[PDB]
């Protein structure tokens, strides 16, 4: 259940988010990520900045060495932290990314955000405050088409871009590889169809994050509307008879965009792969598109 990438390498549909807060214990996601993996998720995201590179790699190494997946058929996806955009550091950063996991290659390496910070995960200057540098974003892409020259990363892509930053890269002269991915919030409150109509145009897979909705976390408003109770969503949801997480996910499988799902929670982990037991009608698809609202919670 993959979508072929514009470079030719296989993506998994569904794939499972590892971000936690720093309030859970680290070995956690050792254990959600082998539930992950035996529930049927074979798609994992991670990067160096959620801290848990080690403890997924595990979990991914644990279940290879055990039988229950070959490494051919995990897509694991790290990224490229913001203080690491100057070039001579992009290779360097991956490698670092490896080391932790342990392992050789990853499936997918991300610019994981158009921003530039001062090199050094967040340095703040006298009085706050966080201290930007000024990278061209074509020099960090240059970097990372030679990640996968080398075979570090099968693919490459970037992550929070707009049309106009997408454009950056696809415009750079003597490019040589497309992004194969851009990796953006997008939920039915603000579906980004727009973006996606011109990743589609492009040959670039938009991959949804913060697609339940967000964990919300209150460093997120802590008034801005609840996705999951959203009355069309629990409607689909009973209509169906799955859930409104399900709804979420299904939506955006049917818009041909690739989804991203975080639980820390056995049995939530394991309803998630539901997604590709049922489908959702045109009205329904219509009813989910009437969302949009530009409601952005990251
Ligand atoms: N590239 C970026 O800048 C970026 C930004 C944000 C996120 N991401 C990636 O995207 C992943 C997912 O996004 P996210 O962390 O914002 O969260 P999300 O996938 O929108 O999840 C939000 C919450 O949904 C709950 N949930 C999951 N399945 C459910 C179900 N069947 N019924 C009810 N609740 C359910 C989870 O809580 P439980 O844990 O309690 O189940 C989770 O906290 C991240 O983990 C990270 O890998 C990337
Ligand atoms: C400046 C900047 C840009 C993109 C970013 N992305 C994330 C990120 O990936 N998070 C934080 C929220 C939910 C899960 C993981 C943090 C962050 C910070």
């Amino acid at each position: 259940q993959c979508v072929k990438l514009n470079d030719g390498h296989f993506m998994p549909v569904l794939g499972f988010g590892t971000y936690a807060p720093p309030e859970v214990p680290r070995s956690k996601a050792l254990e959600v990520t082998k539930l992950a993996i035996e529930a049927g998720f074979r798609h994992i995201d991670s990067a160096h900045l959620y801290n848990n590179e080690e403890q997924v790699g595990l979990a991914i190494r644990s279940k290879i060495a055990d039988g229950s997946v070959k490494r051919e058929d995990i897509f694991y996806t790290s990224k490229l932290w913001s203080t690491f955009h100057r070039p001579e550091l992009v290779r360097p950063a991956l490698e670092n990314s490896l080391k932790k996991a342990q392992l050789d290659y990853v499936d997918l390496y991300l610019i994981h955000s158009p921003m530039s910070l001062k090199p050094g995960l967040s340095p703040t200057d006298e009085n706050g405050k966080v201290i930007f540098d000024i990278v061209d974003l074509c020099t960090t892409w240059e970097a990372m088409e030679k990640c996968k020259d080398a075979g570090l990363a099968k693919s490459i892509g970037v992550s929070n871009f707009n049309r106009r930053q997408l454009e950056m890269i696809l415009n750079k002269p003597g490019l040589k590889y497309k992004p194969v991915c851009n990796q953006v919030e997008c939920h039915p409150y603000f579906n980004r169809s727009k973006l996606l109509d011109f990743c589609k145009s492009k040959d670039i897979v938009l991959v949804a994050y913060s697609a339940l909705g967000s964990q919300r976390d209150k460093r997120v408003d802590p008034n801005s509307p609840v996705l999951l109770e959203d009355p069309v969503l629990c409607a689909l949801a009973k209509k169906h008879k799955r859930t409104p997480a399900l709804i979420a996910l299904r939506y955006q499988l049917q818009r041909g965009v690739v989804v991203l799902a975080k639980s820390y929670n056995e049995q939530r982990i394991r309803q998630n792969v539901q997604v590709f037991e049922f489908q959702l009608t045109a009205e329904d698809m219509k009813a989910i598109d009437g969302l949009d609202r530009n409601l952005h919670y990251f």
